[PDB]
């Protein structure tokens, strides 16, 4: 009903595992809004966004050589295996990092298998600097080994998160050969004195297949709340679910940002646009396009994979022309029209006589645009092949 209730109510749509901020903090912020603590409410939101933005993620990936490690690391980074920057199989002396191409805050580490070293579990983890990782990805293309489990045991002893990933299920060429593959893994765990652990089976030809979806959900879910945003944004845009999930996260961030900047009591209508906010809007559009893989480069490659000049790929979507020069229409007119379109379909998102400043409604419009663009190209990429 009131503003304090509208602020926290916006997050009712998202379950515990999809919030980019905790209910505890949301409840705290609301209290401060209701207390009139007109400064502590802004600092709470401020520090919350700051903590979200500066979050760094380090993912340790271990297993055996030629069992998927490299492909896993590369598909999560959105890089082709023989592409530049592509993590290369096996190699192995010691730990090797691979930063995400777009989100510097995310780093995957190729760790040498403990089998290719003469280090016992705990000492191996100390050598590999276990304390630096947010979670571990234990990969096996078969049914895991004693090594894989001793490592897990050591990881759980230190309170860290690990996940069992069975790659190359696709090479297993009825249909439910998955339950068999899963049966072999379970016996291994049972054989090693461990209760039934979850397992995620993955495919290489069709990477976004099988347990990829739920694995993606688990990693974000188990992650500390403030770390989810930066990792979510880094995931590969290979399913409408990941894509739609990213939008949900970015929408939450815009909301927080809109409130921090202070609400206003005048309808949006962009009659004058500071060069200041224009550049901000240009940066937002560049951030969203990259995140959703619809930025210039991504479109160029896409154009090659098919043929035709980029010209026609861009023509398939809408975000590429937002800031493209035209003698027929000014940016002011274009953006001024977007605000009206948005608020006409979505309303002002707040109780009567209260509004977010103009830029925020524009960020929401762009985000929707890019999200739709990504789903359009994905649908085309899938339609083929």
């Amino acid at each position: 009903n009131d503003l304090p209730s509208s602020f926290t109510g916006y997050f009712k749509k998202f379950n515990t595992g999809r919030k980019i901020i905790s209910q505890e903090i949301l409840n705290l912020i609301e209290l401060r809004m209701r207390k009139g603590n007109i400064q502590l409410t802004n600092s709470a939101i401020s520090d919350a966004l700051k903590e979200i933005d500066s979050s760094v993620l380090n993912v340790a990936v271990t297993g055996e050589t030629g069992s998927g490690k490299s492909s896993f690391i590369n598909t999560l980074r959105g890089i082709g295996n023989e592409e530049e920057g592509a993590a290369k199989t096996g190699v192995t002396m010691e730990r090797h990092p691979y930063k995400h191409p777009n989100i510097p805050n995310v780093v995957f580490w190729d760790l040498p298998g403990i089998g290719s070293t003469n280090f016992p579990p705990d000492t191996y983890l100390e050598k590999m600097k276990f304390y630096e990782y947010d979670f571990f990805i234990i990969i096996s293309a078969t049914r895991f080994k004693k090594n894989d489990i001793d490592i897990a045991k050591a990881i759980s002893m230190m309170k860290k998160e690990f996940y069992f990933v069975r790659t190359k299920v696709d090479s297993d060429i009825k249909e439910k050969v998955l339950q068999d593959i899963r049966l072999n893994c379970v016996n291994t765990f049972r054989e090693n004195g461990i209760a039934e652990p979850p397992i995620f089976l993955l495919s290489n030809k069709n990477v976004c297949h099988y347990d990829f979806p739920v694995l993606m959900d688990k990693l974000i879910s188990d992650l500390p709340i403030y770390k989810r945003h930066n990792f979510m944004v880094s995931l590969p845009n290979i399913t409408d679910s990941v894509i739609e999930k990213k939008r949900q996260f970015l929408k939450q961030r815009i909301w927080l940002e809109g409130f921090a900047a202070d609400l206003v009591n005048i309808i949006p209508s962009l009659t004058f646009l500071l060069d200041s906010d224009l550049e901000t809007l240009k940066k937002s559009m560049k951030f969203y396009r990259t995140v959703f893989g619809v930025d210039e480069t991504s479109l160029q490659r896409l154009a090659r994979d098919w043929e035709i000049e980029v010209d026609q790929v861009e023509a398939m979507i809408k975000s590429p022309a937002v800031f493209k020069p035209t003698d027929e229409e000014t940016i002011q007119e274009r953006l001024s029209r977007y605000i009206q379109e948005f608020c006409l379909a979505n309303g002002y998102l707040l109780p009567k006589n209260s509004f977010l400043k103009e830029i925020f409604y524009l960020k929401y419009y762009f985000l929707d645009m890019v999200t739709e663009d990504a789903k359009t190209l994905l649908k085309e990429i899938c339609l083929r092949n």
